[PDB]
């Protein structure tokens, strides 16, 4: 339904354990690909994989 | 260096274990998106992941 729209951009506002759930899909899906950026509305960074 | 080329047709010629590592590579770099085409040279298709 994000590639229906052609959404590029997306904030993920989780914890450490749903935004590894939110990757993991991404990577399944394919768009971790150049084109895409995301941001990781959380103060720990390399908290997560 | 095969991105260099521009090749977008691969044939994995090797047993299940090579080729499931190919293949999590292939997913690390992210080339399984729409664009590509594989063949596993074996007569296993479904052993592998």
């Amino acid at each position: 339904d994000l590639e229906l729209k052609k959404e590029r951009r997306v904030i993920l506002d989780c914890e450490r354990d749903k935004v590894n759930d939110i990757v993991d899909q991404v990577i399944t899906i394919g768009k971790h690909v150049k084109g895409y950026h995301y941001i990781i509305a959380n103060l720990g960074f390399t908290d997560g994989d």
